[PDB]
C-alpha cells in the first residue's frame, strides 16, 4: 500500500543511550520492534533528541539514514522489506550500539491487517455519486440532507467526533440541471449537540441558504431555491463556528449541469480534501479531540481525502480500466488549505479552471490549484495499466494521511512505458 | 596539603558523550585535563548529568568511582598521585569510552604553586595574638580598631569584598584583665561605604558598646567600658544588617583574663570560623558577590578558618614542638553555624565549656560544640610528632574550605603510635 512510517528519536532512557519510538504502535517504547510485512516499503524518520552524533543502519538490507549531528537534526530513509526474518537496526557511531542503540525489524509474511478502531466508517466511497442526469427538462428536485454527529474512524486505532451530512465525509454528491428548482429538506438528528445548516455555492440568496436552514437537533428545515448557473460547487454547513463545522466533516459537492450535460466519460469519481486539527500529533493513536489554537492558526495534524486515513488507499480505492476516460469531481472543504491536486503517472486532458463549466476547460495540465471552498472537474483518458496516485502536491501532506489510489489492471511493460532500452 | 578536588559531571557536549568539568581550573571544559603534582591526594567527584550508567576509571592507578545510574547519582573517590606522567581517565561502561568519555590526568613533578589572586591577604596568622598579661593590678587600656572594606583573596584566583577590623579576619585578638577599663577608639576608614561599629560580648551595657560606636566613614567614635567578668568573648560589628557585616569578616575575640591569669602553656593560637555566602558555588573562581537569599536562608558556600581558603594550611599553618602544651582560643563569628571543633590526631586535655573561664574546664574531650557568637579555650599537650588537622566535624565543610594544619616536626614512628605490630 503506502509506506509504513516509523519515527525514532534518540535519547537517554531506562539508563542507556537508546532510540525511542514516536507515535503509532511504538510510542514512547525504548528500542521498539518495527513490525512490517514482506513487500512493504518501510520508511524510518530519525530525529536527534539529545545532540550526540547518530544514524540508523538496517542489518542485511544495506539501508541507512544519514548521520544526524545536532539536537533536532533529522534523516529520513526507506527500504523494501523483501526478505521475511528479523533484522537489527543500530547506530553505527563508535560505541553507540554497545551503549544501547539497537532494536529489531520483524518482516512477517502475508499482508498487513486492515485498519480497525472503535469508530464508525465515515468515508465517502469515491464511486458513490449520481450519474449524468437523463434527457429531462427543468423540474423541481427534492433533496434531503441529514446532519449527524458520530464517533468516526480517523486512522488505525484512532477515532474522532465527526459532524457530517448523512454520516459520511464528504456529504452526498448532489446533481441537478441548470434551471431546476431545488426543494431542500434538512433534518438535524435529535442526538446532535449543535445546530447545523447548509450553504450551497450553487445557490443564489442569503447565506447560499444558510439563512433558511439553521436547524435545531430533532428539527427539520425546508428551503427552495433556483439553480441558476451551471458549475461544480462546494456546499458546507454554515453555523458558527463555520470553520469548526467544516473541519469536523460538513462539506460536499453540488453539480449544476449545463443543459446538455458535461461531456460523456466512462467513469466518474467524487473526491474532497479537508483538514483535521487534533490536540495530539499526527500518528498518535486513541481518541482525538479538536485543538482550537491549531484550527484558528492553520496548523493541521491530518490532511484527508474522503474523511479518513487510508480512505482512498485501503478502504475505497478508485478503479478504472485501460482505455477509459475518467472524470474526477474534486473539491476542497478545507477549511484552510489550497490543494495542488495531482494524479501521479497521469496528465489531465481537461481542467475546468476554478470549477467553471461554461468556459472552455484548459488542456494538458499536470497539477491544478484548488482553493478551500472551491472545486474543479478534471478528465483524462487512461492509456495504460498502473497504480495512479491522487495527491495534494504540497507533498509533506503525504505523511499526514493525504494519498489516494486509482488502480488500473494490465501489463507492467508496454509501448507507452517499459523497463530497458527502446 | 589538603586533597586537590575535581568535579566531573557527565553529559552530551560538542556532539559526544563526555565528562564536563565543574568549577576550579576546569569549569565547563569537555573532558578536562586534571593537573596534579607528585604525592598529592587527588579526589574526583563524579555526578551523573543525563541518566546513562557511568563510572570513572583511572588507567594506571587502578582507582575508580562506583557506578552511577540515574541523573544526580554520584560517586566520590581518591588516589595518591605517586607517579609522574600522563594517565587516561575513562568510563568503563560498554561503548562510553569510544562514545567520547575519556580525558587525561597529568601528574607533574614538584610542588603546586602558591595560591594567588588580585585580592589582598586578609587572613589572620593564628600566632598573631598578645601573650599572657603580667601579674598587674587593673588599669585603663587603650584599644584602637579601624574598620576597612577591602577586596580580599577568598581562594586561589578568587576574590570577595571583605569588611574587617584592621584589615584581617578575625580582627585583632584583644587581651585585658578583669577589672580593666577599656578605652576604645574606633575609626571607620574614609573609603568605607558603610557605617561600622562593634559589640563586645565581654562588655556590659547597651549593644555591648554598639550603641556608642556607630561610626560614619572618615570618623571616629570613642567609648569607655569596664570589663567586669573574666571569659573568652566574641566581638563583632553591630551595624544593620548585622549578619551581613559578620559574614563579610567583622568578628574577633576579646579575652578577659581572670585575676590569676590562665594556666601557663607553651604556645597559644587564635582561630575563628565563619561562613561566606556567594552567588556562585564554592570552587568557582573570579570575583565573588554576596547572595542575600543564601545568607538569610543559611545556605553557605564557603566555611573558613581565619578568613580564607587555605588560610591555615598553606598561608600560615599552626606550628608547635613535641612535648609542648598548646592552647587554642577558638571562636565562631558565624553568622549562623555551630562548629564541632576537633583536632584530628589529638585530644583536648581541657575544654572551657561555653567560654567559661571561672568554672573548672572539662577533661579529656574529643570535640566541642561552639555556637555562633560563642568561643572556647582548648589546651592539650602534644605527645608526639605529626600534622594535626583542625576541622569542624560537620565534615562536608572540609570541601567548603574548612581545614587547618597544626605542624609538629619529628619521627613518624614512636612508642605512642607506629606502623606494624607491637
Ligand atoms: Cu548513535
Ligand atoms: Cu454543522
Ligand atoms: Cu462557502
Ligand atoms: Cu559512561
Ligand atoms: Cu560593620
Ligand atoms: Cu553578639
Ligand atoms: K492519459
Ligand atoms: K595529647
Amino acid at each position: 500500500h503506502a509506506p509504513v512510517v516509523f519515527t525514532l528519536r534518540t535519547g537517554i532512557a531506562e539508563g542507556r543511550m537508546v532510540y525511542i519510538g514516536v507515535g503509532g504502535d511504538i510510542d514512547h517504547k525504548i528500542n521498539p520492534t518495527l513490525v512490517v510485512h514482506e513487500g512493504e516499503t518501510v520508511q524510518v524518520n530519525l530525529v536527534n533528541g539529545e545532540g550526540a552524533q547518530h544514524d540508523v543502519v538496517v542489518d542485511q538490507y544495506a539501508a541507512r539514514s544519514a548521520i544526524v549531528n545536532g539536537k533536532n537534526a533529522s534523516s529520513t530513509f526507506s527500504f523494501v522489506a523483501s526478505k521475511v526474518g528479523e533484522f537489527n537496526y543500530y547506530c553505527s557511531i563508535a560505541g553507540h550500539r554497545q551503549a544501547g542503540m539497537e532494536g529489531n525489524i520483524q518482516v512477517l509474511p502475508g499482508n498487513r491487517a486492515e485498519m480497525k478502531s472503535s469508530g464508525a466508517d465515515i468515508t465517502r466511497d469515491p464511486a458513490d455519486l449520481p450519474g449524468p442526469i437523463g434527457p429531462r427538462q427543468a423540474k423541481t428536485v427534492r433533496i434531503d440532507l441529514e446532519t449527524v454527529e458520530v464517533k468516526g474512524q480517523l486512522d488505525d486505532n484512532t477515532t474522532y467526533t465527526y459532524w457530517t451530512f448523512n454520516g459520511k465525509v464528504p456529504g452526498p454528491f448532489l446533481r441537478v440541471r441548470v434551471g431546476d428548482t431545488v426543494e431542500l429538506h434538512l433534518k438535524n438528528h435529535k442526538d446532535s449537540l449543535m445546530v447545523h445548516s447548509v450553504d450551497f455555492h450553487g445557490a443564489t440568496g442569503p447565506g447560499g441558504a444558510a439563512a433558511f436552514t439553521q436547524t435545531d437537533p430533532g428539527e427539520e428545515t425546508v428551503v427552495t431555491f433556483k439553480a441558476l448557473i451551471p458549475g461544480i460547487y462546494v456546499y458546507h454547513c454554515a453555523t458558527p463556528s463555520v470553520p469548526t463545522h467544516i473541519t469536523n466533516g460538513m462539506y460536499g459537492l453540488l453539480l449544476v449541469e449545463p443543459e446538455g450535460g458535461l461531456p460523456q466519460v466512462d467513469r466518474e469519481f467524487y473526491v474532497m480534501q479537508g483538514e483535521i486539527y487534533t490536540v495530539k500529533s499526527f500518528g498518535t493513536s486513541g481518541e482525538q479531540e479538536m485543538d482550537y489554537e491549531k484550527l484558528i492558526n492553520e496548523k493541521p495534524e491530518y490532511f484527508l481525502f474522503n474523511g479518513s486515513v487510508g480512505s482512498l488507499t485501503r478502504s475505497h480505492p478508485l478503479y478504472a480500466s485501460v482505455g477509459e476516460t475518467v472524470r474526477i469531481f474534486f473539491g476542497v472543504g478545507g477549511p484552510n488549505f489550497t490543494s495542488s491536486f495531482h494524479v501521479i503517472g497521469e496528465i489531465f486532458d481537461h481542467v475546468y479552471s476554478l470549477g467553471s463549466v461554461v468556459s472552455p476547460p484548459l488542456i494538458g495540465v499536470q497539477t491544478v490549484s484548488v482553493p478551500p471552498g472551491g472545486a474543479t472537474i478534471v478528465d483524462f483518458k487512461i492509456d495504460r495499466a498502473g497504480r495512479y496516485i491522487l495527491v495534494d502536491h504540497a507533498l509533506s501532506r503525504l505523511e499526514h494521511g493525504l494519498v489516494g489510489f486509482l488502480n488500473v489492471d494490465g501489463p507492467k511493460n508496454d509501448s507507452i512505458m517499459h523497463e530497458g532500452p527502446a
